């Protein structure tokens, strides 16, 4: 189990936190704790500019985590959700599929690496374009965001 539940007050799933190469990440708008005792009180390190949050993965997560991939290759991915495409540098999913409570979600390519993590979506009628975070060769974190993007 390397995706947890961000939970409001209520205990209302918000969105979710992955553990990934030695972190807990989250996108920074997700707010809530999240449900697990070794993660609810870590100390959080927040980037505005990538909408995300992140902390060290407690030692005892030390092998339950994601690994992250820079290879996109245009094709197909997989999230919570169903299929994923990746074409013309963007992610798009079925109008419907994603919404609310999804922000923090990664996308996986079929050996379950982390190809993305996804924020939000615009919707363009039929297709949704996901707004994602990733990271490329050098560890630099990219935001991608398209127009109208609702937060999820």
């Amino acid at each position: 189990d390397r995706t947890f539940a961000v939970k409001n007050e209520d205990g209302k799933i918000m969105g979710y936190a992955v553990a990934m190469e030695g972190k807990v990440i989250k996108p920074l708008h997700v707010k809530g704790t999240i449900d697990h005792p070794a993660l609810a009180k870590l100390k959080f390190t927040k980037s505005s500019s990538y909408d995300m949050e992140f902390a060290k993965l407690p030692t005892e997560m030390k092998s339950d985590a994601f690994g992250y991939t820079t290879e996109h290759p245009e094709g197909f991915y997989n999230w919570h959700h169903g299929a994923v495409q990746f074409s013309g540098g963007r992610f798009t999913i079925p109008t419907g599929a994603g919404g609310p409570g999804d922000s923090g979600r990664p996308i996986l390519d079929n050996s379950g690496k982390v190809v993305a993590i996804v924020l939000g979506g615009a919707n363009e009628g039929a297709r949704t374009a996901l707004s994602v975070v990733t990271w490329n060769k050098k560890g630099a974190a990219i935001k991608t965001t398209h127009e109208d993007t609702v937060e999820w």
